[PDB]
């Protein structure tokens, strides 16, 4: 039904963002059916993208708006301090999307 993201994937994303800090982390999202459970690193179906911001804001940047139009329908933004409440998901049009974590 409605797309959800696995807890493990979320955790790996937050850890990768923290490790990239102060630089931005960027990667592709994927999975099977209705669960995001694949992380694809940059040098198959693509659900979307994920990238971080070294500051406390998850608001899409001008560039992000351009990124959202190319890879998948779900685009996650993770921001400092990269805890479980520092990310948001957006769709190709930059609108906010509700992405629940699997039990
Ligand atoms: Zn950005």
């Amino acid at each position: 039904t409605l797309m959800k993201i696995s807890r493990g994937l979320l955790k790996t994303i937050l850890e990768a963002a923290k490790s990239a800090h102060p630089d931005e982390f960027i990667a592709l999202l994927s999975g099977s059916k209705d669960v995001m459970d694949e992380l694809i690193f940059l040098p198959m179906k693509v659900f979307g993208t994920v990238h971080s911001h070294p500051s406390p804001s998850c608001r899409p940047s001008e560039e992000d708006l351009s990124l959202f139009t190319r890879f998948g329908k779900y685009h996650i933004i993770v921001c400092y301090p990269y805890d479980e409440n520092s990310w948001k998901c957006y769709n190709r049009k930059g609108e906010e999307v509700e992405l629940e974590v699997v039990e």
